[PDB]
């Protein structure tokens, strides 16, 4: 399921860590600040969690902002009027591959994709794959692109098997 995915593509980390752009990051992927101040990542943190955690957070409140998080990518691929007919056109197995995606880039980070979305659309699963490779997102972190794009080509989760 999505949240399975994503913990294998996200990891868990209890303390403050960098992402692989260099960002403030905490729990399950969970972004803090784009700010170099670890300061301006420590206020995020105890905002988000409700107490003074000095960049350090439990196991129940990584997961805790994980599915708020993962719902956060639902609600906005939902409420965007590009993103939610291919979504709805979409099996559920390759819904987990776009929430994976909005989760990682964000509904901005994903306009670009507009002729992958199109192909995603028409079901040619190939030829989206081979589009959605075409992208900094592959090039940055290839082996997590290439096991979101399996899951569009195919419809299975055979690249987290
Ligand atoms: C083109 C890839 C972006 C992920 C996605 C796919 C379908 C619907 N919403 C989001």
């Amino acid at each position: 399921n999505i949240f399975e995915m994503l913990r294998i593509d996200e990891g868990l980390r209890l303390k403050i860590y960098k992402d692989t752009e260099g960002y403030y990051t905490i729990g399950i992927g969970h972004l803090l600040t784009k700010s170099p101040s670890l300061n301006a990542a420590k206020s995020e943190l105890d905002k988000a969690i409700g107490r003074n955690c000095n960049g350090v957070i439990t196991k129940d409140e990584a997961e805790k902002l994980f599915n708020q998080d993962v719902d956060a990518a639902v609600r906005g691929i939902l409420r965007n009027a590009k993103l939610k007919p291919v979504y709805d056109s979409l099996d559920a197995v390759r819904r987990c591959a776009a929430i994976n995606m909005v989760f990682q880039m964000g509904e901005t980070g994903v306009a670009g994709f507009t002729n992958s979305l199109r192909m995603l659309q028409q079901k040619r699963w190939d030829e989206a794959a081979v589009n959605l490779a075409k992208s900094r997102w592959y090039n940055q972190t290839p082996n997590r692109a290439k096991r979101v794009i399996t899951t569009f080509r195919t419809g299975t989760w055979d690249a987290y098997k």
